[PDB]
């Protein structure tokens, strides 16, 4: 029996590594040869992990098993997957990934995305992957900020109110009582407010990891979120262009 | 495939059946011959289901498989199991049961009893039992009232505070958002307040089942709780004596 939903190597690394930026490679958009090039640079920069994530995906297993293997051959850093679940299957998984981030979308109006996806995933476990070879699971409270009809239509999310702390405080109480490992604050079309990142940092337990992402395109923004209490600041889109090496150097500067 | 965590036949019955008392047989205390006699009387009284439940258990499978079978042979009422989980094993289960009530102890200071027991149980599914023979799972918010060091020591529960409605309002937001099937309000040493039963009834969705139990020993108490909004009023101890037939007649009428 490997850790599974219990803390393991990846969560320990995220809890103990220096806070900093984390690049997120969308494997369904970025060709694998480019992911491999990027992976070598991420290794040199000392990021905590390499996240592979996308809102959309198809033929997950055939694409991702070798995509994860190619990335892992290019970096010693843990490779962590982050994708939404789908009713009838649960969260997608491939052997070789070091961990899966499992988002409980507490702001969703659909109880499957709030948490029943977790039940479907674990029911199906271990499935086709040998027990001992399964990735670790990082149980995460996932929250969305700002108008976002795309995530709303797919996962039932409603933007978290920042008009007061009423809603956010309910999510903090759940995050603590339920022993979630991480909280992920994301904005597809806007920016998670730094003041909200601070409120979460103040309200979470010392060992709960705080990730913030969405429209981060500069090193200044990374610093501001880290100064606000984020443990990690994710960014994908800034590097989905030809001049990614320059952008990556600036963001990591 | 089995409904498992999705609504099935037992939850449909509990949602639609006329509200009323439900006798709970402790299978580790009550001899199977007595449970079968009782089962025949519960059938004559039109109760919604037969619950088999205990705070304590050992050698669960070898004891319960035949016990459940003997009870199922004596009544057409669904047989529902309700027992606490144990780390390393999850909730106990045997084939033949129509359903397992899965208590998420939202007031526990131990996240395993708050809900990780669910993850361990589903990971272990299907285990030693064919998928098609598995019981249905009734996802339940379980709350404790009054001083109760026994449950506190075993499961980490803290009595719900009714000095304001803040704590129960948080549990109601979870029960609704998470799509729990039922709420179980229990008092080991006192009585759940009828006012609390009312507060839960008014705050739950119409399809969420509300069970109340603990020290119910009279028909008057059953009536008071039904009038307050409980869908079902559970009682075990009142029948754990020689003159149980008189006690049952009083409680049911
Ligand atoms: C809604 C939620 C938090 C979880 C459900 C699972 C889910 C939809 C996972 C996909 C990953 C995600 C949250 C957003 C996609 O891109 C951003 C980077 O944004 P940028 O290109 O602006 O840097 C990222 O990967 O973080
Ligand atoms: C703490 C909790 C709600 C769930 C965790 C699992 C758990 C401890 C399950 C066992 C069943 C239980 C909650 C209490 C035992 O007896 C009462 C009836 O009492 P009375 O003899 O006074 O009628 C009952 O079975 O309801
Ligand atoms: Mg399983």
């Amino acid at each position: 029996a490997p850790p599974l939903w219990r803390p393991g190597r990846v969560l320990a690394r995220l809890r103990e590594h220096q806070p900093g930026p984390v690049h997120i490679i969308d494997p369904f958009k970025v060709p694998v040869t480019e992911a491999v090039e990027k992976a070598a640079e991420l290794t040199r920069l000392g990021f905590a992990a390499v996240l592979l994530a996308s809102t959309d995906y198809e033929s997950f297993e055939s694409h991702m098993e070798p995509y994860v293997a190619a990335v892992k051959a290019a970096t010693p850093l843990p490779v962590v997957l982050h994708f939404p679940p789908r009713p009838g299957a649960g969260f997608p998984v491939v052997r070789g990934a070091d961990a899966l981030l499992l988002p409980a979308l507490l702001g969703s109006g659909d109880d499957y995305f709030v948490w029943k996806s977790f039940l479907e995933t674990l029911a199906a476990f271990p499935g086709r992957i040998p027990r001992e070879e399964w990735p670790e699971l990082l149980l995460t409270v996932a929250l969305t900020f700002g108008e976002d009809p795309r995530t709303g239509d797919l996962l039932g999310t409603v933007p978290v109110s920042t008009a007061s702390t009423e809603e956010i405080d309910r999510y903090l109480h759940v995050a603590r009582a339920f022993g979630f490992h991480m909280v992920y604050l994301y904005s597809r079309n806007e920016h998670v407010p730094p003041e909200v990142v601070r409120h979460f940092r103040k309200g979470l337990g010392p060992d709960q990891v705080l990730f913030v992402s969405g429209n981060v395109r500069s090193g200044r923004q990374v610093t501001e979120y880290l100064d606000s209490g984020a443990d990690y600041v994710g960014f994908a889109g800034a590097l989905e262009q030809p001049d990614w090496r320059s952008a990556l150097a600036e963001i990591a500067g």
